[PDB]
């Protein structure tokens, strides 16, 4: 039942419900003659919708908006990106000409400005060293160190023991690091630590691309990245 990338066309986005207000969606996109997927959440307060990161691109991400007003049909007020690259933040543009107030770290911001990308219009405090946590609406947002890259973060719905890894978590079926050019080897093991140690009772580990699993796909980043 979880979307793959052989059953949606670069341009279509899918929605998963996983949790009572929490759901993830799942977009394409080509690179190489590379087509990957990528994953980001939906989460529920009263009556609007926090979205965890883009669609990756602006035509996915108008995609996206379309398919959360037809399945949900609660307006998207506000929105995280957990890191800076293209995946998290392409598409921030159409977020913000649609009303939603756009925000992540400060250092985000500056990496996504170094890179050419576009950058989320706020930024959240208090998230700048290694082990911050805030809260936001129906969630926690939490900053465990460099790992993919230097600014990731992870975002966990506590009602429902649902946790975001983002990129710096990998999927059970993947072997090899994938793109290093702005990780920290060094650190990956520890802050993948942080989260062990922090979100011990997740019944649900949703990495930034592919099939979610339960807490083993933190070891299982660790094994990977060691090698
Ligand atoms: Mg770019
Ligand atoms: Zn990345
Ligand atoms: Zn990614």
């Amino acid at each position: 039942e979880y979307p793959t990338v052989d059953d949606i066309p670069v341009g279509e986005v899918r929605l998963y419900k996983i949790g009572d207000g929490v759901w993830s969606h799942i977009a394409t996109q080509k690179l190489g003659d590379t087509v990957y997927s990528s994953n980001g959440l939906i989460v529920r307060d009263a009556d609007e919708l926090l979205l965890i990161d883009t669609a990756w691109g602006a035509k996915n991400t108008v995609a996206l908006l379309a398919e959360i007003e037809k399945q949900i049909g609660l307006p998207v007020t506000r929105s995280i990106s957990t890191h800076f690259h293209d995946d998290r933040v392409g598409g921030v543009d159409v977020l913000r000409a649609a009303g939603v107030a756009t925000y992540t770290s400060p250092l985000t911001r500056q990496l996504a400005e170094a890179a050419g990308n576009e950058v989320p219009a706020h930024s959240l405090k208090a998230l700048s060293s290694s082990g911050d946590v805030v809260r936001f609406g129906p969630v926690e947002v939490f900053y465990p160190g460099a790992a993919h890259s230097g600014d990731n973060l992870v975002v966990y719905v506590p009602a429902v023991r649902v946790l975001f890894g983002g990129c710096a978590v990998h999927e059970a079926s993947r072997e090899s690091a994938g793109n290093v050019a702005d990780a920290n080897l060094a650190e990956w093991p520890a802050t993948i630590k942080r989260i062990q140690q922090r979100y011990p009772e997740a019944e649900v580990v949703i990495p930034g691309h592919g099939l979610p699993g339960g807490l083993e796909l933190l070891q299982h980043t660790t094994n990977v990245v060691k090698t």
